[PDB]
């Protein structure tokens, strides 16, 4: 199982409740563009938190934004991975404290 195939899983799993809608699409090609050249034909259960940060650091001097909001997919999807049995353990996305000391939040 690679991570374009178990984040279209994801997808599958929730399409009813995504309409016929392009939001699941949206998912879809986002993940594709990204995160595919890079961690999508990798085994979803082999994703390592140095792959995503190799990903998401680029990303952050274009368009942080959609870093954020992108880190917020993969979460989604390797949660749910993780319950249907494609890995296991805890998500490499989750991160303990990201931004920390310098801004983070609260």
């Amino acid at each position: 199982m690679t991570f374009s195939e178990c984040a279209a899983l994801y997808i599958k799993a929730h399409r009813s409740s995504w309409k016929n809608t392009k939001h699941a699409d949206q998912w879809t090609n986002t993940i594709k563009t990204y995160c595919g050249p890079v961690i999508g034909p990798l085994s979803v259960q082999d994703v390592d938190t140095k792959l995503i940060m190799k990903v998401l650091d680029p990303i952050w001097e274009q368009k942080p934004e959609t870093a954020s909001r992108l880190r917020g997919r993969i979460e989604s999807v390797l949660d749910w991975a993780t319950v249907r049995g494609y890995r296991e353990g805890d998500n490499p996305a989750r991160w303990r404290g990201y931004l920390e000391h310098h801004h983070h939040h609260h």
